[PDB]
């Protein structure tokens, strides 16, 4: 599923991400934008041959199980493909637990190049929120 800019927002605050650990929604979605481009398929293989999954693009060295992660770990305790959902719920509560893991956002490099410091705002402009 490809979400609308707007759509998206909306469902990350229902799921409560909305200033989660101080991060505003429009940082939330300025990420989903560049790590998945709003898809919940997204998927893209590391060269340390960890995957990253989903509208976050979550890594299966810590955060969830793939199952051909040689020595990973499975933090957030599910498969990598419930991020590949339709539902963000999964995703959302990953994102929550990462996020809160002592680095904030900057777990993300897209955000920290990306997002961090520019006008996060932009994205939830106009959204009925
Ligand atoms: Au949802
Ligand atoms: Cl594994
Ligand atoms: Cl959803
Ligand atoms: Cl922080
Ligand atoms: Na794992």
């Amino acid at each position: 599923k490809v979400f609308g800019r707007c759509e998206l927002a909306a469902a990350m605050k229902r799921h409560g991400l909305d200033n989660y650990r101080g991060y505003s929604l429009g940082n939330w979605v300025c990420a989903a934008k560049f790590e998945s481009n709003f898809n919940t398929q997204a998927t893209n293989r590391n060269t340390d041959g960890s995957t990253d999954y989903g509208i976050l693009q979550i890594n299966s060295r810590w955060w969830c199980n793939d199952g051909r992660t040689p020595g990973s770990r499975n933090l957030c305790n599910i498969p990598c493909s419930a991020l590949l959902s339709s539902d963000i719920t999964a995703s959302v509560n990953c994102a929550k637990k990462i996020v809160s893991d002592g680095n904030g956002m900057n777990a993300w490099v897209a955000w920290r190049n990306r997002c961090k410091g520019t006008d996060v705002q932009a994205w939830i402009r106009g959204c009925r929120l």
